């Protein structure tokens, strides 16, 4: 990885275009005005893996001369800027970025970090790693969207049972496939073990213990489940045979079992529900056989086969007085699920008075991958320039589009008197009305000032 | 350090229990199953050389992921046996054959792309180990046959507005780099697009093709000097002008993009380039022009003004078709909001205009390559072939509530009738195939170039 090739073409051309004599770019990180308040996370990942320590070499300084020497068939890359940090920080950026503490639940419209060049000759190096800096949009929408869900899912299995045991298990992620990369899959996961503990995507254990850390073993768990491969394996005559020897396989642990390779309904209420009727109604609370779904219309399907269950085990009607499935018996729907699906999933199972404890969902490229930039307008922008010995507070005004507008001046994030967030701008944080500042320096000069556990963000990011 | 080992979906590290008894071998494909009709199969090379190839188990990668796994399912099941088993027998190289149609290639949807087998029996279980890492070719599969769509809608709209396909290449820049979900993404996405095309922005793609691919040019991909908005808010709202000016006088002689709506783009058009800055545009050379960037509204409306105020601003001619053409001196590009659908809009709109395609590039971000999912093109990686105890099975999935869900059966070839239709035949029937085999135990058997793949990818 070469921080001089990570940014976007053109702002090689920027350190050109400042106003002489700019000593100072000051530029700031928001959510631009569902989706109300926003999880901050991954920063410190960036922070992590490409910015501390010596990030510009000699090496790197050159494959980006002869890089850009071709690309713009012209020679514009500042080679002596970048020759200026090797020589006199070792290779070290001469940056200042202030953040939120990862894991705080933010309204959207407020600062949550700011980043400005210590060093006057680097100016630009300011608004050179945006473009590095703003792909932390999708981490911060992952860990936003997945507890979003997380409310859905704490509000009706309270509705319906009047407790939240097993909540940080009822989303489990499915999405390693699903997303564009390796990388891309362990910032995701991440992402997701905010709020969650449930994850397959095995990228995001090791993103986790390698850049935040946690106390605990392991940030994220798994139960041995079977796929489409090993069921039809067998063979299409054998489909009892498969499902008699995973289910011995795994009888101290939980396990989760395909069922629609060939016929959901006759899965639950043939093979399932009499064939092997025995094994299922003598496991334990603690390692119950799971029966998945993977296709039709997710809210028809799960309905259909809780009802199809409900006729060949023993149901109980809870505190709630909503149907309960054995305890030896749960269903995880795994298809088709995203934040609006969900949300008619679990109102539908109400409906019907099925309980939210019976059922847990998985979620693929709906969870990591069908998220964008523009779901919570995370954006970067320049509000603060020093230019000849002169603050001057700068911002964008498009007169077709005013919720483009970007703020002014200096800014800082403050508790007020009444619990919540503001964010003063023009440098009216220093006279601290509602307090300190709670913008935190997390990276200087290269190094990693400030930094958070995991299991610190997961507390900071907590529902109520 | 990547881990292989960490690289899967946590269930199938259990899966070399579920399989029947004495199990050989587990053959499975991958398909973009039945408007992008074709799909260009491109980045399975990529994969290849930089998680597949070479030794990839080491005694330190198993204990790693036997501690994770352990504590991962509360339970051993780790199959450590298995993977000890590689490094002692192979030197951690994966007993595995992967047969590919060459990269590039444009194939009809529903027809094999590439297929996956293990060569050692007792490595069944490592055919859909690996199928995590492999199912995400789908992302470059459609990143460039979304680019190649975008591509023959500029292609049609540009021949008929000027006759000619001068500049297509240039016309979809890529400005991804921020909107996509990880540096790997950009490098991978961005690499896609300049199968089709030639302007970037997103740098990491420049390096991820001369490192696994290659080209004879001295670089895949070109940008020009362009300005954001933070380098003309800096000077000051009402100082405006002189950033423009100060910018265009820096990049006099190369093409330069100055973002033109800071405060007010229409103001910017009529009152500041096409007045008090007029004489430094006039003067530019066709090799040089200035492009205006329009960055907010509608897309269409807002290109529509545009190209209108300038209308009477600089001397506006005819093409040989009938559709008004700026100087050569002064362009615009539209690098907001823009997608495969409003793109098509926006064509379309300034061809109602009577506006030439010449006038206008395009510069897409998260429509290009973050806006996209492997249901697109419905990319699916499923088993079509075991053996156990000595036999051959063909299997699939049939789910009855969703038959679009069918997979094939048995052993695939892909073939061309002498007419040009593509036909995928199953169960063996294939005893020419187009797919042949780039992976074969750890080693990397059949490579193409950038300039391969890009002359696979041309459109008709
Ligand atoms: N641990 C797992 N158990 C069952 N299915 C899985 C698992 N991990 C991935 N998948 C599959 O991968 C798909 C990805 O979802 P999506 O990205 O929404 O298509 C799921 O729908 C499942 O079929
Ligand atoms: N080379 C570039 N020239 C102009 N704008 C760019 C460039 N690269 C990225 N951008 C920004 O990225 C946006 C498009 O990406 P997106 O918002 O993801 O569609 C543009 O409107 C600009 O704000
Ligand atoms: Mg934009």
């Amino acid at each position: 990885f070469n921080i001089l090739l990570a940014t976007d073409s053109y702002k090689v051309t920027h350190y050109k275009q400042y106003p002489p004599n700019t000593s100072k770019v000051y530029s700031y990180f928001e959510c631009r005005e569902k989706y109300e308040e926003t999880v901050f996370y991954g920063l410190q990942y960036i922070l992590n893996k490409y910015l501390k320590g010596k990030v510009v070499t000699k090496e790197k300084i050159q494959e980006a001369k002869d890089v850009y020497k071709e690309h713009f068939q012209d020679d514009v890359f500042n080679e002596k800027g970048w020759n200026y940090i090797l020589e006199k920080y070792d290779g070290h950026l001469p940056i200042e970025i202030k953040a939120v503490p990862e894991g705080f639940v933010i309204p959207r419209g407020n600062v949550l970090f700011t980043v400005e060049n210590t060093d006057p000759e680097c100016y630009w190096l300011t608004n050179w790693i945006e473009t590095i800096l703003v792909q932390s949009w999708y981490p911060i929408t992952v860990a936003t969207n997945s507890r979003e869900q997380k409310k859905i899912l704490a509000k009706y299995l309270l509705e319906t049972s009047g407790n939240l045991d097993g909540l940080e298990y009822k989303l489990h992620d499915f999405g390693y496939r699903g997303v564009s990369s390796q990388e891309t899959a362990g910032i995701g996961a991440s992402a997701h073990l905010v709020n969650f503990k449930g994850t397959d995507t095995v990228a995001g254990l090791a993103l986790i213990k390698k850049y935040y850390g946690t106390k605990d073993p392991v940030p994220g768990y798994s139960v041995p489940a079977a796929e489409h491969s090993t069921i039809t394996a067998w063979g299409k005559d054998h489909e009892k045979d498969a499902f008699e020897h995973i289910v011995t396989q795994f009888s101290s642990v939980p396990v989760s079992v395909v069922s629609d390779s060939y016929d959901i309904y006759n899965a639950c209420e043939k093979i399932w529900g009499e064939d092997l009727r025995h094994l299922i109604v003598s496991r334990s609370t603690q390692a119950p056989l799971i029966i998945r779904p993977d296709s039709g219309n997710p809210l028809d399907t799960v309905l259909k086969v809780l009802e199809i269950l409900g006729k060949k085990f023993p149901v109980t009607e809870n505190s709630k007085g909503y149907k309960l499935l054995p305890p030896y018996l749960r269903v995880i729907q795994g298809d088709g699920v995203d934040i609006n699906t969900l949300q008619e999933i679990v109102e539908g199972m109400k409906q019907k008075m099925w309980s939210i404890e019976n059922i847990a969902f998985g979620s693929g490229g709906g969870l990591l991958q069908k998220l964008t930039r523009d779901l919570l307008n995370c954006s970067f922008k320049c509000s603060y320039v020093v230019t000849n010995g002169l603050g001057i507070n700068v911002f964008k005004d498009p007169v077709a589009d005013p919720n483009k507008r970007s703020k002014k001046g200096r800014l800082s994030l403050h508790r007020t008197p009444a619990g919540n967030f503001v964010t003063l701008e023009e440098g009216k944080g220093d006279l601290e009305e509602y307090g300190q500042d709670l913008l935190h320096t997390v990276f200087k000069n290269g190094k990693v000032t400030k930094s958070y556990s995991f299991d610190e963000i997961r507390k900071n990011a907590q529902l109520n």
